[PDB]
């Protein structure tokens, strides 16, 4: 089974597993509960921005989402992702729809990670930005119905040519280089992500969700992982 | 009077002022008797180096000093720097001697800061970094008795020609170009900061030790400042 | 006397002093009448991009100018530096306007310069990326008519009320630190540049400018710089 | 067969193949025989660095290769690799021994790559520094010989226990993720690689030398490319 630290942009509350009343932002760690969550005020058809922050002195992960003008939502959890995760991960997006969709379109992303050894300047880093995404992006691992070209922009669930989202679909995109995210020997180790998305429902209630998440370098999407388990469970535990 | 936030490397304690009865490190929010403290056993002769982080999303600043082979000294504070600091300051390094002495030798020395407003991508940024400094360093404010240019170093207190450290003596550099910290339409706010430094010294206990600092633009070394006062406050109050 | 290099993105012919006989972009070392230029079709009422370059190794100076789903201008020209330009200077952007005019908004500007020296990853550098520009912005030196605030934009020449720019008008605006661009002891010295512009024109035949430029430290705007000469230069020579 | 784009430290003449009779650096396009190249005078024992920059503006690629206190051999060319290279490529640091052999240590490495389309600050970007290396280097695809782990750096070729090397190996390190070199809507398109290593050979004349380049995806050493050959081409056409 997967080891999975993800931060969730959770569009569509499942109160019978542990969703609070509304949509919102949340912190897993290997399980879909969030260990922490904050209430967002999602805007449907909208571009927002999510930032994700880490940093080894702290051992604290934060994420912000925002949208111009707008309050922003802030979550915050205290997580030693030593004990975590393995020393050699793979950095992704995750998305899915069930029986409500949404569109859960990517417009860009940016990954920094750093890695302090000890030693003079002897830092060990790699940054990646994509502001535009083409029909062949080599250097991303497109998993499930995630695709890549229309307008730029990644599609991580399906759409259909006329422009509307489906229901029951999931999909991943994950950079192709593994990410040596924590070192015995670092003094200092930390990670900063970044994306802008496009959530745009036609449905009363939108669904599923938007994820950023840390794995396993030979992850893949659980089978039935549709809906509310956001293309990275297998269960609901 | 200024407006003062520091991360001192102190190398002398003053328990009649508060220190604790070892050299430490400690984060100091406009007095000298810092608010949080951690022990640093700190290594005569040897290149050290400092860690400055900061972000407004956790309103927590964090420093680490280590020497290359050995553990690193940490503390951390919550601290929400927009009631504390004007939206623009200046950063610089501030270090003094009293009745005891050291170098207080600045090898190398970086800052980082960043501000993300509410639009796409609309990241504000400065960043400075210096290896090597110049005998004639036009981008550094040199206050006091600190010089640049001997072996290409930094050195913040006054040093004989034979190479041996004076007594009270003070000394600061800040960066020329105001930081803007902060911004009440900011959605992330972030600094970071780093500088290698060498702490010698001929006598017993050496004094009086190095501060990071940020402050308001016109900030100048206060008088008497030499000794325990690090050369950023006036008293000890 | 300032000893000024720029590269001018000049929208009004003023063939009576070697332009050429439609808008272009150039390079000037040391005067209006560049030595280098290239036909530019400039897009009134669009923003565009410009972004130049330059290192120590080619001793080339280049410039690209380009507007979306267009083709670009560019120009380039051998110069070495370190005999052109003192070792500290300040950058900057400059417009002007004369009989007729055009609005000279900056949307954004980033600089990065780059220094290494004689040793083990010993590079010294400076960065700084304005994506919005504030009321009070004490990062920079602002000359002539220049403001900053109206929309987040940094506006070199004047502008009434209702939008329309007005004639005879100078605007600077230098970054306030120096910047050491090049040193004798560096085995590579390099910068970049990039900008975005909206130059908007009510009247038949736009003019007259926008120009980066790097200078000596203590530049300021010559005596009557408006119109053809660009806010950098006192005669046509 | 491979497509090729080398910057090679050659150590060993090979006068029949058209080389110069002195160790030098050379700009290798899609064969072994230099297009240009530069006299080099290679310090056995001693850690030099390399640099490579190029960017599609001017269409030139440039190497400086330099040790402390000494002189730099530089070479350029001119070359436009649009239409050279694939879209899509590898990087990678390639070295090889034949009847004489050498150490081809490579301490540190780091590579930026920039890639600006028509849009607003849309530019890609992906950048990794290595400043040491670890035994499991997940990242990289190690070819031949090459091994990772040694004192923390990046041995290319075959060398013993006891520290000396051998002859007939080669070895190839390539970054882990495919690189987006080029893009025919892009305005600049521009790289920069730079890279530490530590030639030190007990025999007579050292050989063979190192190479930073530029492939196919999918490109492997082609068999027997050992010697003079550097582990990059098939024959000595
Ligand atoms: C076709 C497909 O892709 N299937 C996926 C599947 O997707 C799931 C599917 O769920 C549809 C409904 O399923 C159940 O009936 C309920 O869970 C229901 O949720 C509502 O009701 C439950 C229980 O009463 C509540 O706990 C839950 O919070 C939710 O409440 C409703 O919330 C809205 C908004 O707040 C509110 O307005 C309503 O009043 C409120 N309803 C009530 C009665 O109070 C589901 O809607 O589609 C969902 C959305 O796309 C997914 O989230 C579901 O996972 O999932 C499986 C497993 O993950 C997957 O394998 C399958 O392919
Ligand atoms: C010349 C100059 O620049 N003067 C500065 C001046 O510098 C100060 C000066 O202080 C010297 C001594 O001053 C007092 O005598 C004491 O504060 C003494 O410190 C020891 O004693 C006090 C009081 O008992 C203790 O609270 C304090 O922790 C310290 O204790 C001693 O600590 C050592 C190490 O742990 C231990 O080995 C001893 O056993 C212990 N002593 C006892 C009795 O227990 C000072 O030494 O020089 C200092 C060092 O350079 C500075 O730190 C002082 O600031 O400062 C003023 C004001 O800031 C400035 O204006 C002036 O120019
Ligand atoms: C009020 C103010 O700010 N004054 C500035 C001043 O600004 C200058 C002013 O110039 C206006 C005109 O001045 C002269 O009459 C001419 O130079 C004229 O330029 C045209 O004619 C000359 C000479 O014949 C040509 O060499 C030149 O290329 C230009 O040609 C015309 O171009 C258009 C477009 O291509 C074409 O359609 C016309 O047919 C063609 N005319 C002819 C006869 O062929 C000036 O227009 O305003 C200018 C524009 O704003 C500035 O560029 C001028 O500098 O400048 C001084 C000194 O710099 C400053 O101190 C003063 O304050
Ligand atoms: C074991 C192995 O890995 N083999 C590789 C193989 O490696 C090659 C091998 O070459 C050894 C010698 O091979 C021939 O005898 C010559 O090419 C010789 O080179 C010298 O002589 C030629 C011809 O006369 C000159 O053109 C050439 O420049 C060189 O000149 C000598 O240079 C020195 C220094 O300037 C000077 O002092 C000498 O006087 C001068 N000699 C003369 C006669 O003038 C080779 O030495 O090992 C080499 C070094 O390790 C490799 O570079 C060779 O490639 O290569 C093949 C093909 O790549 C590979 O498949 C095989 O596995
Ligand atoms: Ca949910
Ligand atoms: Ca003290
Ligand atoms: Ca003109
Ligand atoms: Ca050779
Ligand atoms: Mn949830
Ligand atoms: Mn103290
Ligand atoms: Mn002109
Ligand atoms: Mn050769």
């Amino acid at each position: 089974a997967d080891t999975i630290v993800a931060v969730e942009l959770d569009t569509y509350p499942n109160t019978d597993i542990g969703d609070p009343s509304y949509p919102h932002i949340g912190i897993d760690i290997k399980s879909v509960r969030s260990k922490k969550t904050a209430k967002w005020n999602m805007q449907n058809g909208k571009v927002g921005t999510a930032h994700i922050i880490y940093n080894s002195v702290d051992k604290r992960l934060s994420a912000v989402v925002s949208y111009p003008n707008a309050d922003s939502a802030t979550v915050s959890y205290d997580v030693d992702l030593d004990n975590v995760l393995p020393e050699w991960v793979r950095v992704g997006l995750s998305a899915s729809t069930g029986l409500y969709k949404e569109t859960n379109t990517i417009l860009s992303w940016s990954f920094t990670s750093k890695l302090k050894s000890n030693s003079t300047h002897e830092t060990n880093a790699l940054h990646f930005m994509f502001n535009q995404f083409s029909k062949d992006q080599k250097d991303l691992i497109l998993q499930g119905d995630a695709t890549t070209g229309t307008d730029g922009n990644l599609e991580l669930t399906r759409v259909s040519s006329n422009g509307s989202p489906q229901g029951s679909s999931v999909g991943r995109a994950l950079f192709y280089a593994p990410v040596h995210i924590w070192e015995s020997s670092a003094v200092v180790a930390s990670f900063e992500a970044t994306f802008t998305f496009l959530i745009k429902s036609p449905d009363s209630h939108p669904a599923d969700g938007i994820a950023f998440f840390i794995s396993n370098i030979d992850s893949s999407i659980p089978s039935g992982s549709t809906g509310r388990l956001l293309g990275l469970f297998p269960d609901a535990n």
